[PDB]
């Protein structure tokens, strides 16, 4: 059972493209192991809890409500809506469009909720606001990461990222109220059985979200632990391979098993 940073250099070998990955301890921050932590990578879909963390910010600041319901009509749905497709004659609430985002990467639900605080750009305001002034989020879905590759836009590092998460789930940045509720949104996700989950024992906790662009790129991150409670970051990005989405996900479930094996 390979060791976890020889499997991320052997993934890549396998894969071609790069392979980032981090693991932070969740208690203290500090970096326990990484392999290309301050490279630049896509995060697709991964964008879905910052985004959700902004609106929670708000929440927390008095400018949102969760039970806010919006209406939106067929012209607003892009690729990839699994849940807002079935929800034109009665909309959704803010928290439920959180909901749809993260645990099911609904892509319009993304778009209305970048909507409700003024755009991608707004999004890295947010960002540069707690402190992490290299992840950048720049378009809308679906075209994120699809348009002709890193520019630099719509890209985060495994170190940009992992430390953003940790402070969104344990910061005093947002409330205990709306850091739980990011949380149980992540532990709910359902789209990523394919990928840490695949590897997880019985009994431990995840909260993730994972990320596909349909060529190249893959991505995860995500809070677990043994016992019930989380208690590292884990961040793995894959980009600028040719390799399917099979390969992918198999080398994403196979860095997991390492690192649980290994823990
Ligand atoms: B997202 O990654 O930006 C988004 C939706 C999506 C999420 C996931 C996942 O694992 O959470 C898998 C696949 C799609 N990506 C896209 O909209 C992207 N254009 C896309 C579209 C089709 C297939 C793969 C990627
Ligand atoms: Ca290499």
């Amino acid at each position: 059972h390979p060791e976890t940073l020889v499997k991320v250099k052997d993934a890549e070998d396998q894969l071609g493209g790069r392979v980032g990955y981090i693991e932070l301890d969740l208690a203290s921050g500090k970096i326990l192991e990484s392999f290309r932590p301050e490279e630049r990578f896509p995060m697709m879909s991964t964008f879905k809890v910052l985004l959700c963390g902004a609106v929670l910010s708000r929440v927390d600041a008095g400018q949102e409500q969760l039970g806010r319901r919006i209406h939106y009509s067929q012209n607003d749905l892009v690729e990839y809506s699994p849940v807002t497709e079935k929800h034109l004659t009665d909309g959704m609430t803010v928290g439920e469009l959180c909901s749809a985002a993260i645990t099911m990467s609904d892509n319009t639900a993304a778009n209305l909720l970048l909507t409700t605080i003024g755009g991608p750009k707004e999004l890295t305001a947010f960002l540069h606001n707690m402190g992490d002034h290299v992840t950048r989020l720049d378009s809308w879905e679906p075209e994120l990461n699809e348009a002709i590759p890193n520019d630099e836009r719509d890209t985060t590092t495994p170190v940009a990222m992992a430390t953003t998460l940790r402070k969104l789930l344990t910061g005093e940045l947002l409330t205990a109220a709306s850091r739980q509720q990011l949380i149980d949104w992540m532990e709910a996700d359902k789209v990523a059985g394919p990928l840490l989950r695949s590897a997880l024992p019985a009994g431990w906790f995840i909260a993730d979200k994972s990320g596909a662009s349909e060529r190249g790129s893959r991505g995860i991150i995500a809070a677990l632990g043994p016992d019930g409670k989380p208690s590292r970051i884990v961040v793995i990005y894959m980009t600028g391979s040719q390799a399917t989405m099979d390969e992918r996900n198999r080398q994403i479930a196979e860095i997991g098993a390492s690192l649980i094996k290994h823990w």
